[PDB]
């Protein structure tokens, strides 16, 4: 005879290891663990917006867009648990390479303010590659929206997403620079 079913607060990072609520700052593609326990012990998992994310069998979260949906896990004895995902104040999507000024405009002048912006990602959610969606990169360099003085040096600096190399003077015409966006 089966106790209450329920899908545990506390997620399970899948890049750093870390467990903890659902980090209120998002990168795209990033993925996580839902522990459901209770019922027959046998889950099924099921999302009801694949658009904003995505759950699999074992229950293992994919971040896909920005938005709130709804995970839910069904037992054998026939019970029912929905886990809500909250928008995230920022989500963090990575497009094409582009120098600077090409890239500004890409993410629609939404780059990242600041290298925090993006330092507490990494903090977060860990090497970006830990993940399904970019496991083919050692890097992933992205440029920081540049200070006003930078600006008239034709520079900016730059931050990556697996190994958080900090890049000061970077000249906006520098290939091989991911345009990552902040909506």
């Amino acid at each position: 005879f089966f106790d209450e079913l329920k899908i545990d607060n506390k997620v399970d990072i899948i890049g750093n290891n870390v467990r903890g609520e659902l980090p209120n700052i998002w990168l795209q593609y990033g993925q996580f663990k839902l522990k459901a326990s209770g019922g027959d012990g046998t889950y099924s998992w099921y999302s009801e917006n694949t658009s904003i994310a995505t759950v699999d069998a074992s229950g293992k979260v994919t971040l896909n867009g920005k938005g709130s949906v709804v995970i839910k896990a069904t037992s054998g004895d026939k019970q029912t648990v929905s886990y809500t995902i909250k928008a995230p104040s920022y989500m963090i999507k990575v497009d094409k390479q582009a120098y600077y000024a090409d890239a500004m405009s890409i993410c629609k002048n939404l780059l990242p303010s600041t290298q925090t912006v993006l330092s507490d990602i990494y903090d977060s959610w860990g090497a970006a590659n830990k993940y399904s969606h970019y496991s083919s990169m050692n890097s992933i360099t992205a440029w920081i929206k540049q200070t006003s003085s930078e600006q008239r040096s034709g520079v900016s600096s730059t931050y990556n997403l697996i190994t958080q190399n900090p890049l000061p003077g970077v000249n906006v015409n520098t290939p091989n620079v991911y345009a990552v966006c902040v909506e």
